[PDB]
């Protein structure tokens, strides 16, 4: 668990409170209602996978390889509407005890969330 | 919109990458699989409401009043399993142009997310 949902909700509440604050400056409740309607039913985690340094999962994956090559997280919206994040996993010094220090990354993490209201897998 | 889902996903990916890192130190993929299984299908925003400084929505709400009185966010797990956050909205100086500066808070924000796999409203 690691209490992820609670931590995610806390982070999300901070984001939402920040946006609500901007909307409140207008002194118009209608704008609040429209923000809420666009947020409801979304955010559910749809998938979480791990890939090796070659872009292969647990043939290589082009987007993952590209992500590994660019050395940056890749954000891709695609279809149900969903959002996918490919995060390269850095071969930190603590990891180097079991992963050759010659590799910048040991693999990548694929996270996908739902942008479809009411859809959670 | 304010691109909330993307910002939430980015924040979530940071949380997940941190946890995955701890699990990777074990060099055991089984533990990764169990974390993923416990995360899937959760996180969907179920509700987002606003309350005034008295605990009334747009009779007063006891938990909201308490939240306003304690001056701190209240985290409450309850039932479908869900997670509710009551965040008091501080009457910042920029808000004081239209809300009497004598009130510490102008109201509160209620955010509820799903802890039920597959449930998104
Ligand atoms: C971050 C700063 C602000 C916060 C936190 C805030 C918060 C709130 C909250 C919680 C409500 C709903 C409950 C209630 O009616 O008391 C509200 C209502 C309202 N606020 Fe603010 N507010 C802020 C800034 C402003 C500003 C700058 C204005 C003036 C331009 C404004 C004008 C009003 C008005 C007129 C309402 C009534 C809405 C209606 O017609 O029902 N607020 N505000
Ligand atoms: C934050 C540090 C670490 C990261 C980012 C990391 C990441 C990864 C990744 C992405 C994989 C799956 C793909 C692959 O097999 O290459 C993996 C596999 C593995 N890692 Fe790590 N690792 C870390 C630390 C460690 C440590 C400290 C050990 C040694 C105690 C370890 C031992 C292994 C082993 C043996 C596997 C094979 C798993 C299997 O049996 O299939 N890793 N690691």
């Amino acid at each position: 668990i690691m209490d992820l949902q609670t931590r995610n909700t806390r982070g999300l509440s901070t984001l939402v409170v920040r946006d609500i604050g901007e909307l409140m400056m207008a002194g118009d409740m209608a704008v609040i209602e429209r923000y809420v309607a666009d947020v409801r039913g979304k955010g559910a985690v749809l998938d979480l996978r791990i890939y090796d340094a070659a872009g292969r999962p647990a043939a290589p994956d082009g987007e993952v390889q590209a992500a590994l090559t660019s050395g940056a997280t890749a954000e891709k919206r695609h279809k149900r509407h969903v959002l996918s994040f490919i995060v390269p996993l850095a071969n930190e010094v603590r990891c180097q005890s079991c992963h050759e220090q010659g590799a910048r990354f040991n693999g990548a993490m694929l996270l996908t969330t739902s942008l479809e209201e009411g859809y959670a897998g």
